[PDB]
């Protein structure tokens, strides 16, 4: 379909950029609207992304009324009617994150039918942590012709120790627990900012959720939740993507209203590399002198460690620094596909299992490249800014799941970039 | 788009099956036709596959005349004219194996322009072994706007120790060596049957290639090669796929004219599992009693070890054996994607890095599933034969690269299977 075309070199980025609401918070926040049996829920700062339109179809398919005012970045949900139980294959097959309606359907309805997710290109993503935790809460799981068929005669709390701090499983279990009998304790919980924002929404709806952001979340079940109005937290991955873009072009960019505390492990590694990062009244400013950039080691880890969703973009910055950088991806088994396409731009990298070694300063050239996944697409476009000549990036269906107007925002900062239909 | 629909649970396969010429031999054999400056080359037993049509476009684009008589399974090549140098992005981006014209173009023309391959879904596949070996032969490598630019002022032999026995790099280097000055020795060479068949063709064309099938290939360069007529070796992966299908359905199938020596590590593991494998005058017969199948351990390795191109299909057979089987995939890093789609059919598997553990005897159900790659597609269809209910397999573009008439061959053995347009 469309292509993004970048004229390489001389793309120093200068100016200010507005960041959308978080893709990875709005999807579970929309799932949470099913819990409210009284009042309507309004989410503000909603990003206009393909994944949001799909989740609105999933929630609407449960007999909730979903209205998306795109100009106002607002979604209104009326879940006060009789909620139904099915999340069909036609939606789950297009977006794995659809799975986070399982918990709220079980809490509100007591039974659910959710298509089992299949393979994902960036790694094996089994949902046993979701299903094991729900079984501990009294849910009987069957699987029939591709569907998870879940029944809770009397959903109840459980003391769950997570083998891994799964973001999606933590969200599913927290939401199921809000209307379960008694207390649920999730040990080794995901600590990501999106977990915190979901807990804020649930507490605004009349739930009793404590500890979000720590390794232990405690939920005290209640009889019913109420709708509320809530601003989606800023997208820290879109914010971090523009911080990386500023750093690798020797730019000076103000990322408007960026949250320092969400951006911590990225900001610390940018400061270690020699990038300047300044907290100002209107946002976080990122500036760099290209000759000051030094190679670093990064290891992706569950929050508060370095976020896997920033890894591909950070490897693009490692290409311009001085020395050999090392990126260790521990969260996803197969998230270095962008480094394979970057070979076409002249980038040599050494990949052994979960570790990529990248010598900075190689003389890259623009080439025709194809996106394999959302963050890989952004990493290819960022590398196109610094390569010599013209880069053409295709398979933009991936970029459109998580960035709104990426080429327009880069062009207003001074990049020679166009999106051609 | 097209779908394969399987009615499962009762699909004992009985009868005889014809196997096509090898997709992994015909592609390098077609590249080798560029070496012949006198006489035309005729390949017989050519399979009707999408990859063959692309390779015919690559070779035709070098100013060789390529005629494919599909009814006769015959390709005729006239490379006696002035051969050109470019293998463009529009072909390499659709088929990585296009890269094996680099060696023969350098041998025949002395310069080449070949699009650099990018990412592949089943694993990182860098071509450094190809380029390092060509540099040792006097080729100067540049990279410009996505293309490998290669020039050999006077191509010559080299004593190359391969870091890994790469099939494609071994093919590229042995073809380049045929017209180089002096002797080339490839240590730690690929030993696969497709290497042996390519060496047979080169020797029939007047080359001096010795040692194919062993860890050391020696090539003595000559001035020019001549066209010849050659039967493509039988596809041992299609043959092995029907051996696995017979075993997992408790069938009795004669795989016509199968070559025992090419099928060795697969046959030995089938015998260890309890399958009966009988060498007969018309082919290799595979029979099994389902209650006799026992779990086994398999590790993929370079030939003569167990072939990675049989791994996915063999994991489908592991689902019906008694006990816990283990599959270690050492050749590719991302080749367990079919096991994630198989969770939709009810299959639980434990995947840690390169190792998959599969408990046999789980009660699988048919579901709608999507192919991720060629051998994964075959593995999903085979699992559909034994699951209870209807399996629908999509994304058949992958299957069509390596199997001709797969659903028709299974239906004539008794499978309840249809390909719907
Ligand atoms: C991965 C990216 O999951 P999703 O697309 O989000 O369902 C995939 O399917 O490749
Ligand atoms: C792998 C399968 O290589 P190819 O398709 O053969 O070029 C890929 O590109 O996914
Ligand atoms: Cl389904
Ligand atoms: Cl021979």
């Amino acid at each position: 379909m469309d292509k993004i075309v970048v004229q390489g070199g001389d793309n120093r980025l200068v100016g200010s950029v507005t960041i959308e609401g978080a893709k990875n918070a709005v999807l579970p926040l929309l799932a949470a609207t099913i819990l409210a049996s009284e009042g309507k829920t309004v989410l503000q700062n909603v990003p206009i992304l393909s994944d949001v339109f799909i989740m609105n179809q999933v929630v609407g398919g449960l007999n909730a009324k979903v209205d998306f005012d795109e100009e106002a970045h607002l979604v209104k949900v009326d879940a006060t009617g009789d909620i139904t139980e099915e999340a069909p294959y036609k939606y789950v097959s297009k977006m794995r994150a659809s799975i986070v309606v399982l918990g709220p359907i079980l809490a509100r309805v007591g039974h659910a039918k959710v298509s089992m997710p299949g393979g994902c290109t960036i790694g094996s993503r089994p949902i046993d942590l979701h299903l094991k935790g729900l079984e501990a809460m009294g849910v009987k799981i069957s699987q029939t012709a591709g569907y998870i068929e879940a029944k809770a005669e009397r959903l109840h709390g459980a003391h769950i120790y997570m083998d891994f701090p799964s973001v999606g499983a933590t969200q599913n279990l927290m939401m199921a627990a809000t209307l379960a009998d008694g207390v649920t304790v999730i040990e080794n919980a995901a600590r990501e900012p999106e977990i915190v924002d979901l807990a804020i929404l649930l507490n605004e709806m009349g739930a009793k959720v404590k500890g979000a952001g720590t390794e232990t979340i405690t939920i005290t079940g209640v009889e019913k939740l109420h709708g509320t109005t809530h601003n989606v937290v800023q997208d820290r991955i879109e914010a971090g993507t523009f911080m990386v873009a500023a750093a690798m072009t020797g730019g000076d960019v103000l990322i408007r209203d960026a949250v320092w505390e969400h951006n911590r492990p990225l900001i610390a590694k940018l400061l270690e590399m020699g990038v300047e990062v300044i907290e100002e009244d209107e946002g976080i400013r990122v500036r760099s002198q290209l000759e000051n950039l030094k190679a670093v080691h990064v290891k992706t880890l569950p929050h508060p460690g370095f976020p896997t969703d920033m890894q591909a973009q950070f490897t693009a910055l490692m290409t311009v620094a001085k020395g050999e950088s090392t990126m260790v991806e521990t969260v996803f088994e197969n998230r270095f596909q962008h480094l394979e396409e970057m070979r076409r731009m002249g980038l040599h990298s050494e990949i052994i299992r979960d570790t990529a070694r990248i010598v900075g300063g190689q003389p890259l050239q623009g080439a025709e490249v194809l996106s394999t996944d959302l963050r890989a697409s952004a990493a290819l476009i960022l590398t196109g800014l610094v390569a010599q000549g013209e880069t053409v990036v295709g398979k933009l269906v991936h970029l459109d799941r998580g960035y709104y107007g990426f080429h327009e925002k880069l062009a207003q900062l001074g990049a020679k970039i166009q999106r051609i239909e």
